[PDB]
Parts: C-alpha cells; structure tokens; sequence
C-alpha cells in the first residue's frame, strides 16, 4: 500500500534532516526493517527506527481517513516544508496525509540521531531476520 | 546499491509507464515473484519474473562496465535520455557508454514487462 511518490517524499525528508545522505544507498537495504517490508527483530537503533516507521504506516492504513489507500496508494501525497534541516508537515494535508507525513517526519528525525553501523548494511536477512 | 539510485528507479518507472499504459510500476512490478523487487534468487516463477531477473543481471553487468566506474561511489549521479512515442521507447544516441547501457537495460525490461502475462497469484511470495 505504498507508492513511488510517497517514497520520493520520504526520501526528500531524509535529505532534509540528514545533509549529504543518499537515502536509497544508505537506508534501502539496512538491517531487517530498513527497506521495503521487513521481518524478524530490528538489529540496532536505526533498524528500530525503520520498524517503528513501518508500524506507524500500518496505523495510518487502519485510519478510516486512509481507506482510499486500499486501491489507490499512488493517488495520495502529502506536502511538507524543509527549512534548514527542519521538517514541517503542511497544514493543508488531509487527515490521512497528515498522519503519514508525521510518520515519515518521525522516521527521518530518528534516522538523523541513530548510529549507522556499516556491518548491518546488506544484512543476511536469511539468517538474521 | 540495488536499483542503482532513487532517480534511476524513477526513470525506469517512467519508461515502464511508457510501455504499459495505466501501469503503476512500484505497485505492479515490485514485490512480485522471486526477482521483481529487491534482489532475487531461485527459479523465476514465470515470464515476468524472468524479465525481472534479466533486468537485475543487466544492472549487475552495468556496474561491472569500465565506462560505469563512476557508479561505484556516485551511483546517484547517473541519468540517461530517452523518448516515448505511443508506447515506443527510444534510447537517445547522445547517451554516453554507461548511460546507454542502463537505458538499454530499462528499455529491454519495459518491453519484456509489456508482453509478459501478469499473474496476481505471484505477488508477495517469499525462492
Ligand atoms: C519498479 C519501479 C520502482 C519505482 C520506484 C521509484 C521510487 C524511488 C524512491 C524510493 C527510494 C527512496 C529511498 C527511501 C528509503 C526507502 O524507504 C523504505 C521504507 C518505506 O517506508 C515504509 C513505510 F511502511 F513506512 F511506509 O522505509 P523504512 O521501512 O523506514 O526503511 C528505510
Ligand atoms: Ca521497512
Ligand atoms: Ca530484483
């Protein structure tokens, strides 16, 4: 229930909170939960940020205001502003968009404060997850 | 990284939309079979999955090309030129060696996707 437009916005937030980051390269295949989907137990703080992010999205999907995501995930996108590494979700976002924007903001901030362990990058999910 | 870069994935997405009207690339060609999505292994479950395996192999070949050495540290700096005309994809001749190779990978996959049957029963599997 996720779209490319949504992923692109999340990527934007990470770029906002973490100057010089390359989101796909850094977070698309890290630990057990950083990337699309996830399984098992998060291996460190950053991985927990991702798992928390995914659970927040699950919560979003359960919101009545997000029912449209069941058949049209690619039809929705929230607005946010980046100012000097600070993320602000737009007041014009509808209930569903606002919740998702907040999930992404919490994740980007979490990523920015969690240690990055190269050893957990490209983890053998078929053994550790 | 797998997929090369977000912008590379976005370009591939645009090319798939060109070849398959009404398609939603991430929704359709992501998390399908054993090869459509992040990496992949095992026996492709169907033609579409084989299209994905081939695309994955192609990106691997790209990263191994001498002309694509810059992709090693700065994969997010790559981008190519192509045109879309009534679902027909044309990789621009101005593309350099590396860009040309990647455009070709994407073009072959987009075409392959457009002719491969889509089996919903192969979505979200496990290979
Ligand atoms: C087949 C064509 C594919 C087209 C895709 C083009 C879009 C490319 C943009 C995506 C790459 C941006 C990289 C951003 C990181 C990926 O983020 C992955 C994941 C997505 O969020 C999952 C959620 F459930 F929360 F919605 O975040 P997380 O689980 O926190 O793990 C980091
Ligand atoms: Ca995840
Ligand atoms: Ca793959």
């Amino acid at each position: 229930g996720i779209s490319s437009r949504a992923l692109w916005q999340f990527r934007s937030m990470i770029k906002c909170a973490i100057p010089g980051s390359h989101p796909l390269m850094d977070f698309n295949n890290y630990g057990c939960y950083c990337g699309l989907g996830g399984s098992g137990t998060p291996v460190d703080e950053l991985d927990r940020c991702c798992e928390t992010h995914d659970n927040c999205y699950r919560d979003a999907k359960n919101l009545d205001s997000c029912k449209f995501l069941v058949d049209n995930p690619y039809t929705e996108s929230y607005s946010y502003s980046c100012s000097n590494t600070e993320i602000t979700c737009n007041s014009k976002n509808n209930a569903c968009e606002a919740f998702i924007c907040n999930c992404d903001r919490n994740a980007a901030i979490c990523f920015s404060k969690a240690p990055y362990n190269k050893e957990h990058k490209n983890l053998d999910t078929k053994k550790y997850c």
